[PDB]
């Protein structure tokens, strides 16, 4: 079996492929039961959820690898991972990172040019080191760029093909506000484009149909479920503390039968 | 500063002391913000939450340690930990488990007498191996008994005495259904009594006022937040999968500002501004 | 496929010398010395990585850490001592087998240790490991001590049963005569591993002698480790006694040798 | 507390010999040999535990694992090589410092390497490390290679700034004269550590010599490790060339010596 294959196959059977972030192994199983073909391990989520830390580069590759093992050990859905800038700097750092992640169970990962961003060149080597470190060719190397917002469209598209020439299997344009931009990246890069549809950002809540008219090959929802899980956990804590009992929040609680079924308790 | 001292100080300041489970570091910080004085690491939660596996002894000590460090590295609230039966059928194991758990940052832990449960003489030896291994005396060793699920109250009360004698700092009487049962353990054990007020169990949803009348020292809610977290998560998944958009789910989502405040984001930025 | 590389080493070298590597650095020294397969001793993980006696105190986690460190830098197929599966439940053996393979190992062995469990008990453990296996090339070796315990009659029977159960190779403990390995090889009908550790009961059989015995693998679990400790103790002692390490400089690997062994310049080249 | 134990060891021995222990087993050997403090070499974690060069490839997690393994079984206070803090920001330094203490370390040293950062940058790393520390007895050592990179003046200027910033002790590199060590001790006014590693440009100073130079600590980072690698290689080569280890039996630690060092019989 090859998670890299499963991922590439998912984008093939679903367009745009809906990829939802799963904060932990339990939610990965839920996402599966909901019919999702692929999941995501958000870097911001590992920091905020697993570590209770802001997304300021305090988490480490190890924190990330732990969640990949937990998730991919029980959930077979191909897992797309946020590998940031490689957590290292040199070629062997990017390589060790890419191999670690793949070995942990990932199906794909994405590295970004955000140092402002790095030069086209340096990002080109970063991608080469990533592609070179890859053992399974089906493993997906995604290149995330923020050049559009930094250097402008022209420079953005230039990097696009540059990154693709280096071997990036897919592109991840960040902070896009207009579908047009997606079609352009698709027309130039000519590789599966990913639309990050996260909430409370500068991007509109595009629907799968809208994203399709723009040629988007993947629709990402990084923290969607996490944001809802926090609001509900907070409600439980709040009510329990005020009322001295959780009686009035039982109705918003997943039942046992539900928990057991989501984790195949009975089966064991 | 000791976490064990913090746990004990929490008890003296809140009676009964509400101890809520936090499935991860983020929720621990939420619990702290909600005003709680102590938190809990559920073994069933590590299994089902962190591993997505059933609570059937599949999780290892390492899975637990990882969650203990993550939680206690960012949240100062004393953490009570479910050490199951000691992770290891050997006395050596129990000792290494106790020391490792404390080192990971826990303030307390509870070890149980399950094998059906083991005999008194048996449980008494596990308790002794744990108290022996403990380096910091303030670190709490709570003794949990599941006798009430297959035995009568009297039988359960008997063990309670033997457990305390071995060195058990506190008692965790499982499956109690009558307020008076708590009172009897409190009067026989002579040490703080914890009441597991988890949902969908044989134990009624007793209120803090009810438990207080029964002389209960701690009120435990092991997976409460976790259960509501799962439902809401699923809701988002289902809708997003049916309507190809999360638009109709925005209203039940924690806002960016709320997320940032819970993890002290602005505070980190402040320190940078300072430089 | 690490399992595929392990089987190819078996076919290429007969008997195949499998030396223990206490850590990633020694795995590279072994590789540079020409070895085709290495070993991760469970007794090594306890005494070396944890400083604890080999009495069941280490956990699967301690072992997975060493497997990753070793396989993340050394490509040689690694045979791992998995004891009895770490746990007691078929779920534990399966989770252990998968974990070990995922960590990067090429093979592992499990024993009928509880006195030894019953044949049926072991057979189930083996079946559990074989079914948990994802890569059919990943090797599952069955270690047994039936000979000493229950005698040859029962031992030879367990052997066949283990093989019928799915064991790719056999690791029969307590053998002191080549004629006995020969017998075990004929019965089992799968590669036999001979444990040539020192300070034990088994003679220090040579690769030639083992070959004449139909032995497929020669294992040296702690050999390098034993020597590294005596040398280390020597440095600690002299330095403490004399207030300088001047007189032990001659038994030390130089910095150039260390750099060379880990390919220092090829990395700095990338940088 | 380990920090208390480290300072107690320093108070009772002059200079305090601190030998590196590559793993838990060697920590125990150092202990049986009479040492009162041991060290976890950063280059040792890389070359020994990871089989990689000391070029910034190891992560904080690799170091932490070794600290726990060693300190869980050996009570001798452990001085840890925290490199530059395993991160670029003060947040990384704080997380690194707390994690290392939590793992069981008694003290750590952080350096000004990047070329070296400006005096001001190092002053900030130290301040973050000092602020992150929860137990004042836990030692924060400042390591500097400014002597070789910038010269005497810059080195002494940095030293004083480092002490003013909160560094409990100083680890000045590249000193080749006992007389210069005295100068650093006099200007810095905090315990000075002298690195007596082999095959470098520095002399193999005896403890009596270091004492005359007012040196408070003598460090032997990989001494045992070096000898262990030569012996191990010897076994590997002879066994490969002769087809048996009969001829290297005489350089092997016996089963009883091993059992004795790990207290086998006691557990039994
Ligand atoms: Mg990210
Ligand atoms: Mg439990
Ligand atoms: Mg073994
Ligand atoms: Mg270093």
């Amino acid at each position: 079996h090859s998670p890299g294959q499963a991922f590439r196959a998912a984008l093939a059977k679903e367009n745009p492929l809906q990829i939802v972030g799963a904060i932990n192994a339990n939610h990965a199983l839920l996402a599966q039961r909901a019919g999702y073909q692929a999941i995501y391990l958000s870097g911001g989520g590992v920091a905020a959820g697993s570590l209770g830390l802001p997304d300021l580069g305090i988490s480490t590759l190890d924190d990330v690898l732990t969640d990949i093992r937990r998730i991919t050990d029980v959930c077979p859905l191909p897992l797309l991972v946020d590998a940031d800038i490689g957590f290292g700097s040199s070629a062997f750092n990017v390589a060790r990172t890419v191999k670690s992640i793949a070995k942990a169970g990932a199906a794909a990962l994405h590295i970004e040019d955000q140092v402002a961003i790095v030069s086209k060149e340096e990002m080109v080597d970063r991608i080469r080191a990533a592609v070179d470190a890859r053992t399974d060719p089906n493993f997906v190397i995604m290149a995330r760029t923020d050049a559009l917002a930094v250097e402008g469209l022209e420079a953005a598209l230039d990097r696009a093909q540059a990154y693709v020439d280096a071997g990036a299997d897919m592109l991840f344009p960040e902070a896009i506000t207009e579908l047009s931009m997606y079609r352009r990246f698709a027309d130039v890069a000519q590789v599966p484009i990913l639309a990050n549809i996260t909430e409370f950002g500068a991007t509109p809540l595009f629907t799968t149909d809208e994203l399709r008219s723009a040629h988007v090959a993947m629709a990402l929802y990084p923290l969607s479920a996490f944001r809802a899980m926090n609001r509900a956990a907070e409600k439980v804590y709040t009510v329990l503390r005020q009322e001295g009992t959780q009686k009035n929040v039982i109705d918003i609680m997943q039942t046992r039968n539900e928990l057991y079924e989501s984790i195949n308790y009975y089966q064991f």
